[PDB]
């Protein structure tokens, strides 16, 4: 029985046999409700891509827990470069690790690693499939709509985490369409402004995803769900 | 009214409420009519990738107009330690301007700046929907066929603008499956071979997307149309 | 006539009228049976990313053979400054050679190049459609499923170079899903172990592709095809 806790923007921890955290952009991150020395012992970093309010507190937390990092071979190699244990992967490959399955799935994104004002190549996006004691979390990282993602449709996702805050990623329209696509059973926004307040955006992606019959479950940034 | 001019190469001109530009290649590009001195107050600047014939000319134009450039986070990045004003988006993000939507489309393509003889990564290319006035516009940029032109079919785009050079781009082969995919109301073939040495492909072109039932309007650079 | 030989890793050489090999991968390359004073003349090299288990020996087999580089605009441009020929295209693009057609076609990967200990931006990995008298092969390159695979169904591939390996590429259920999207008449499973063992993953994919009425023709390394 997993705990599965959203920590604002696309922060998402997974606590089980093992403990996981994908993009850990914390300390910086206005509207994460904890500071690095609240969060657990971490055993797997997932880095869906460069930007750094994903890539976040990464180096951090991977030299301090002596956790490995998984991500794309380029962001592994920046990030071996620092210090840091990796294992890398690219989009579509899927690994199976002790606590469980791995697998990078397809985005439409950057993936540029910003190293003082220089911008250093950083693979391509991805969004990760997790599976985990036979329950399946998709987690989009930052993305556009893509039919790529209709390739999930037959994994019968448990929880999907779709970002839902536009300009740089999908507007509500669009994750709606991106959550039918994938027919999780349930669906968790994230990213959703990248803002504080986002109480009328957020709600209006529950009632027009669930009007298509897919449930939303709002986490607030400190809120969980078990599986 | 909205007088939508095509320029050469992929240079798109939209005039209305404000001036917009797309990928304005306009010095050194030897099938441009005018020069830089001969297009209108700019306000804002859309850059698809990095390639140095569709970023053209975007630093000059918008430091003289004091224009934004509307492109992807790390072209947007680039264009910045230039001194240049921007709005950064990503791949399927989009965002309402004054003068209307701007929504950053897949392409499947490459995004490098050259700098000097150094090759620095400019995100994922893209190409744009804009929607002006309940009227939407699609320039698709540099990129290959792509099945996720098929999302674009439930937006009734008025006007297509689809590159046919081959090589680098899509052929006339499959530049006429794209239109299929898109189903416009019109559709505007651009990016085609320099120095006029293609009015056969063109025109090929035309009757193989009419013989689908799409309109094809050829647009010789410096001609118009309207919406 | 043409003689295709697969050389481990995603190496491929094909023998016709000219010599063309893929993703030449042979000096740091184990599995690799042959040495580069082993291979014949070659004409032209297909590099698909810049992964170096990729990119190989590209350099020096070009300069020695005065062969010419096929691969994207920002993977030529680097070959480029070492002194190297070159023919650019992108992904999507097609060009009619002396030899026949070569198509660059979509691929989920990155397309690092690694120079020193430096990340350069390599362009976007592709796959590569390549027609010669008439027949048809898909060499996918580094790739996850991908929808863009159905567009080349209605190609008609006579043998197709799919990626098996996992982790980095797509595993066997996957290379199954992308088999049934293309429909080749044959498939030869690549990028395995590349190690001898595990060879039951190779036995597996010829099983469960075959049930789908795909032949597979499995290709040690330094055996052929005659196409
Ligand atoms: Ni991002
Ligand atoms: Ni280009
Ligand atoms: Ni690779």
């Amino acid at each position: 029985g997993m705990k599965v806790t959203f920590l604002g923007a696309a922060v998402v921890l997974i606590e089980g046999k093992k403990n996981i955290i994908i993009d850990p952009f914390i300390s910086g991150n206005p509207v994460c409700p904890v500071k690095l020395e609240g969060l657990p012992k971490i055993d797997y970093i997932l880095v869906t891509h460069g930007h750094g309010d994903h890539l976040g507190d990464a180096v951090e937390i991977a030299k301090k827990n002596d956790a490995t990092v998984i991500s794309n071979y380029e962001i592994c190699h920046y990030l071996g470069k620092k210090g840091v244990k990796t294992h890398a992967m690219h989009i579509g490959g899927s690994y199976l690790f002790d606590f469980g399955r791995v697998k990078m799935t397809p985005a439409v994104h950057g993936s540029g690693i910003l190293d003082g004002d220089s911008m250093i190549y950083g693979g391509n996006p991805s969004g990760f499939l997790i599976t985990i004691e036979g329950k399946k979390i998709y987690h989009a990282g930052d993305t556009g709509l893509t039919r790529e993602m209709e390739l999930l449709a037959e994994e019968n996702v448990d929880v999907a985490f779709l970002p839902i805050g536009g300009n740089f990623v999908m507007d509500v329209e669009d994750a709606v369409r991106a959550a039918v696509m994938i027919k999780p059973k349930k669906v968790v926004p994230m990213h959703y402004g990248t803002w504080e307040l986002i109480f009328a955006d957020v709600e209006l992606f529950k009632k027009k995803v669930e009007e298509k019959g897919v449930e939303c479950v709002i986490l607030e940034p400190g809120e969980s769900l078990e599986l």
